[PDB]
């Protein structure tokens, strides 16, 4: 089963409705904060990662010394609701909610919000095989079930196509920047340098140099904080998996010819009031 | 007994020339730095706690959780050069080098020092009666024996007027901001805002009132982070003082007359070569 608060799907561990209600209606956004909006499974963790790394300059010596959950904690969660309001700025922090989920305190604040997509199939395919390990998420009995499920929004944090509609407007707003994880994919350096810009910042080019040796998907597989190899067996089986293969285009080694007709006419049709010009793929 | 480094006392406990030596020619200085630079005795804990308050919007949480010592480490001590490498930034912090022993490192960095200077003979009346109900600080025999030590310089940090003369030069760089106690106790609230303009920051007029609030002399003695009452009593007899009087002009009380010609003549032929409008006293 799920945790069901306001028709969103959350997991049944770290999650409770009481505080995910003080989250939207109690939680106080200061306008110091970068804060991380992903759909679950589009880059969250790599973007994070660099976002330690900038606000370093380029030295691993904290993302090797801290859990990145802590680095970059989830709001919605118990731990990182309670964690954040202790922590003095600038805060980093993470969330999925769909915008209508997310604390109503933003939206009058100077908080600068990174907004990472990803093409949805490939999220998709990365969470297919990351809730394997996770022991108290609901499983799909098969790659077909969870297709479907996937389709319909019947999966944690909602549907897609939903938690896109609801944060796009504001891609226009000065405090929000909208990116893809192909791009940074594509061009980490030139997105990186589009991160600096966005947050003020200036980095010398032997930093970036270290930001991007330091936030390789190779470093960071090998990074123990980083890697999700610190949860507790509680959490999970087996180990992590968060770093599976790190690129975009898998879902074509998954999806059938049938299924990705079948997927291009749903994404066609609920995407149609968007500019198709803003969604990278393909 | 004094830790004697490069011609400049230094306390008894805390301290080490090796340290001293690498705080000079290792310690990193790194562009997001603030850094407060006093003489003892000029205000350097009520700079620490406004800059604190500053930095969380009036919000007391920090102050009255964590040790004002810890808030804004001495780099020169031991405990300050080490905790100091492993902090995150920004990082707040204090010292009372002269300038020719301070982090070489800062000399091509962008970071930002706010020079606090008070009227000597106040520093001289504060350091007197402060010094006293320390276990590790040689003690003057009396009034006179200690107003000769201050006057010829041979006290922890060594001479004000050489200290004074070391760092002036600074005063026509971007990153230096040049105060004195005398104007923060006179305008608290427009020396905040100095402050702000130079940091880079704005403060809305809710957020000042709360700064002014929880930085006042009492807020400050009734604070048991921010007012020495942790202090080990492997370092202190009875307690405190830190919040000794909290105003200028307090050296009145104390100088005899013949006094008060004697440091004017001795002030008068040490400061000549600057201009006088720099010292708002008195
Ligand atoms: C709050 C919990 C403790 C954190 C702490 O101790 O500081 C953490 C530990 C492991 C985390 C889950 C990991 C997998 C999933 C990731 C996906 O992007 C979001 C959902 C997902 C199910 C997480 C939710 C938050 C969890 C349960
Ligand atoms: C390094 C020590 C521990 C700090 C920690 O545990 O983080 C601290 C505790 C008490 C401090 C002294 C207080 C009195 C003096 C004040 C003056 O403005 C500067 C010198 C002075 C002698 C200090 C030096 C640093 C000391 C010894
Ligand atoms: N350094 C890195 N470079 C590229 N992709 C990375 C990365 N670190 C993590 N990722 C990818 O981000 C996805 C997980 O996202 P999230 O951070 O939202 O949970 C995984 O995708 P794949 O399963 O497609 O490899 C993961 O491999
Ligand atoms: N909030 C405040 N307002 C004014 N003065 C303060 C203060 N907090 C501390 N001080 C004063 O600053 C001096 C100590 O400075 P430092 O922190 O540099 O050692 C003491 O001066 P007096 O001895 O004149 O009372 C102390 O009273």
């Amino acid at each position: 089963d799920f945790l069901w608060f306001e028709g969103i799907a959350f997991p049944t561990m770290g999650f409770r409705s009481e505080t995910l209600r003080k989250v939207r209606d109690e939680f106080v956004i200061r306008d110091e904060d970068v804060i991380i909006l992903t759909y679950p499974k589009s880059g969250t963790n790599w973007l994070a990662e660099i976002l330690c790394l900038m606000h370093s300059k380029g030295d691993a010596k904290w993302i090797q010394s801290v859990p990145i959950w802590e680095r970059s904690p989830w709001v919605e969660s118990e731990i990182g609701y309670t964690a954040l309001s202790e922590t003095e700025s600038p805060r980093l922090f993470s969330s999925h909610l769909p915008i209508q989920l997310f604390p109503k305190s933003f939206f009058s604040s100077k908080a600068k919000v990174i907004y990472l997509m990803r093409n949805p199939r490939d999220v998709l395919v990365s969470g297919y095989f990351f809730w394997k390990n996770m022991k108290f998420i609901k499983k799909p009995k098969s790659w077909e079930e969870y297709f479907e499920w996937f389709c319909q929004g019947t999966v944690l944090y909602g549907s897609w196509f939903d938690h896109i509609h609801g944060w796009m407007p504001m891609r226009e707003e000065k405090n929000f920047l909208l990116l893809s994880y192909e791009e940074l994919k594509q061009d980490t350096g030139r997105t990186i340098e589009k991160i600096c810009q966005f947050l003020g910042k200036t980095l010398e080019p032997e930093e970036l140099n270290l930001i991007l040796k330091n936030s390789s998907f190779q470093s960071m597989k090998e990074n123990k904080m980083s890697n999700y190899s610190l949860l507790s067996v509680d959490y999970v089986v087996d180990k992590a998996q968060l770093l599976r293969k790190g690129v975009s285009g898998d879902w074509k080694n998954h999806f059938t010819v049938a299924q990705a007709e079948d997927f291009d006419k749903l994404f066609q049709e609920k995407m149609a009031d968007l500019p198709r010009e803003l969604f990278p793929w393909e």
